[PDB]
């Protein structure tokens, strides 16, 4: 409880009818990092795979962090945001740098769904 913690929460707008779906996930080694880079850009296109899901929101809080752990979770948001992407179709994400917050949202334009002959 410092604001040193790298915290990160992640928002999938799969159409919020229930509630805000929070994935909770800490950075501080780059591999830490890398593994939780192919969980949530999986888990991400899994719901995109039904509904179409093309609003994804990824925030993420950060203050008392090193200049290598700010570089980690920047290039991180990046490159998940080009995964999820990259399975579905559409161009790239919304970048918003911010002083507490880190905003960094996945516009998909995925209109294109369920083509059956």
């Amino acid at each position: 409880m410092a604001g040193k913690e790298l915290r990160v929460e992640i928002k999938i707008d799969c159409g919020n009818d229930d509630k805000e779906t929070t994935y909770d996930l800490y950075f501080s080694k780059a591999e830490e990092a890398k593994e939780l880079l192919k969980k949530v850009a999986e888990k991400a296109a899994d719901k995109i795979k039904k509904q179409g899901c093309k609003r994804v929101k990824i925030r993420f809080e950060k203050k008392g962090l090193d200049d290598d752990a700010r570089k980690k979770a920047k290039k991180w948001a990046l490159e998940v945001a080009n995964k999820i992407a990259n399975e579905l179709g559409a161009k790239q994400s919304t970048t918003t740098t911010d002083g507490d917050t880190f905003e960094v949202e996945v516009i998909l334009e995925l209109e294109h769904h369920h083509h059956h002959h």
